[PDB]
């Protein structure tokens, strides 16, 4: 059997370019090489709080947005978190062997926190315990994800070894892939800032639903430097904005910074912002016309839901099965 | 009926206070209300315990409630995590549940986040059955009016998904004290067990205890309720009245020009007639593996559906797309 993968992103917000290139991206280049399922983690979205009508439509959003990045039913399992049980039964159980410190210290904890006083609640608390059960659940080797979840993905590698530890090899340990380009996104007019999907400022963002026209003029706008003169070169310290367009143009067309830098010599911002406004908005128009076509045929959508679920199941119900005979549970007739 | 909701821990052995307090109390009522009791094994391992040991104390827990007289054909008797929806509901709640909620429980970097998170479950194992009525000691009134302002917080939301529940008031009336400290109640949970009498003990155990339960220097000896003064006669007179049915003026009557060693033999005598049937049914029912597995899957299918209805509201009102039944 093939090592397998497993990843989410959650239905809520606008997914950006950012979390393409940091994790959806490599999620369909996956799926020949591994045993690949993908989650629309729905359980995870409501840690910030929603409205049921844009929750129910960003679910069927996101999933369209899957099939559209070339996600495919046939060879990956798609499913949405809240349809398998098994998540929140094994998220409970992983509490008991999770540290109030290690939640306590992470950033996204703090960040979100800060950002919603007003709801700094137990779900948004408990987030990686949730993430821990999603990965361990599939005896899961690989997890796809960007820079920002780092952290999260580390705590589910402590989790699994401290109960392996105790009970034998109930789960794998998973290891982070981490993108070498686009693994962390930055902001158009806060470089420093890595892109949000649900950025109060539209104009920071690169929505993967969005007019390319639209997307186009905030390329246009991307904050730079005050080189003189102006010099296409990737630096992050000294060059974030720049740095940032050169990182997403290398993501889209597949050339590497050098050739980009080569490429872009005698030239200046003009150059490498027409460069990134043209493949940005050529891979966006193909990418909607795909979105809708998935995502008005209701059918379709419900069937992979279905299908997914089921793939799902039969693996997360063998690893729940496993743990609670380990934990010491009355096995449920 | 009124849905009334409990939780049985699977590690505390009873004892005849349990019983003759709140058991008793409940086992009389299984008519009058529809009675739930949840084996909480999934609140049990908020604490490190051996793996084997947790899996013989729920089967242990389960044939005692049986023993005690809870009918599982008149009340629902479960084990907790046979019923996904608790950690289900438990989660979606988290998201509805302040941190600083759970901070400001009476009750740091090293406590697991099971001990810090667990009061969000007991809200949702009560929540899920659209509980009227929750039986609780002084240590989880707490934890009820965290589950009443979650699920009033959640309705204000969404509208009358939960019943708010509320404590159920009256207490059994029987006092059970701690036999070398009748000023304390008699806990299972205490560390002292010279001080209990748990509801498994032979007869010599209980003439062993009962012979020790400290009384006082009254010279004569005078068998006379009072708990200021006599606490220790006063628990003898009180345990003995549980058990007999006989009121507290008949004993001091039938004790009149007698001592301590006459109540005490009388207590032990009381106490082991009693723990007779129970016993002999807990043997019974304790040993009968089919009898255990066939209630405790028709106890997880009715709560279930019970549970189900609720969750599936719960969803809803959420937003979640609906799961696709194969
Ligand atoms: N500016 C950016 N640049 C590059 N990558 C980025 C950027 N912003 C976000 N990402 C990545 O996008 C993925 C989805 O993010 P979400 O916030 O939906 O979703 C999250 O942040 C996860 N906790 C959801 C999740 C729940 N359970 C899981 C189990 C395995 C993997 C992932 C999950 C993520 O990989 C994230 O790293
Ligand atoms: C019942 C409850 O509170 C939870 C279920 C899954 C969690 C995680 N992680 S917490």
């Amino acid at each position: 059997t093939k090592p397998i993968v497993f990843s989410g992103a959650q239905p809520s917000g606008e997914l950006t370019i950012g979390n393409y290139m940091g994790a959806l991206r490599q999620w369909v280049n996956m799926q020949d090489d591994y045993h690949c399922i993908y989650c629309i983690v729905d359980q995870h979205a409501i840690t910030v709080r929603q409205d049921a009508q844009k929750l129910r439509k960003a679910t069927l959003d996101t999933l369209a947005l899957y099939l559209a990045c070339g996600i495919d039913p046939e060879k990956s399992t798609i499913f949405v978190q809240s349809h398998v049980p098994e998540h929140a039964q094994l998220g409970w159980a992983l509490n008991c062997y999770t540290y109030f410190g290690e939640l306590s210290r992470m950033t996204q904890f703090k960040d979100k926190s800060a950002r919603y006083a007003e709801n700094i609640n137990a779900g948004l608390f408990d987030y990686p315990v949730l993430m821990a059960a999603d990965i361990l659940l599939y005896q899961t080797n690989l997890v796809p994800v960007g820079e920002d979840q780092k952290q999260h993905l580390e705590l589910s590698r402590d989790i699994a070894q401290r109960f392996n530890a105790l009970y034998g090899e109930i789960f794998k340990v998973p290891e982070p892939f981490i993108p070498k380009s686009g693994a962390r996104v930055m902001s158009l007019l806060e470089p420093t800032k890595k892109m949000s999907k649900s950025d109060d400022n539209r104009n920071n963002v690169i929505g993967l639903l969005e007019d390319p026209k639209s997307v186009v003029k905030k390329i246009k706008r991307a904050v730079t430097d005050s080189d003189e003169p102006p010099v296409v070169r990737y630096d992050v310290q000294n060059k974030a904005g720049v740095s940032n367009l050169l990182d997403i143009l290398s993501a889209v067309t597949g050339q590497s910074i050098p050739e980009l830098e080569k490429q872009f010599e005698g030239k200046m911002y003009g150059h490498l912002k027409g460069e990134v406004a043209d493949a940005v908005s050529g891979m966006l128009t193909e990418l909607q016309e795909r979105y809708h076509r998935f995502r008005n045929d209701e059918a379709f959508l419900q069937q992979v839901m279905k299908d997914g679920a089921e793939k799902a199941s039969a693996h997360a119900s063998r690893t729940l099965k496993a743990v609670y005979e380990a934990i010491g549970f009355v096995a449920k007739r």
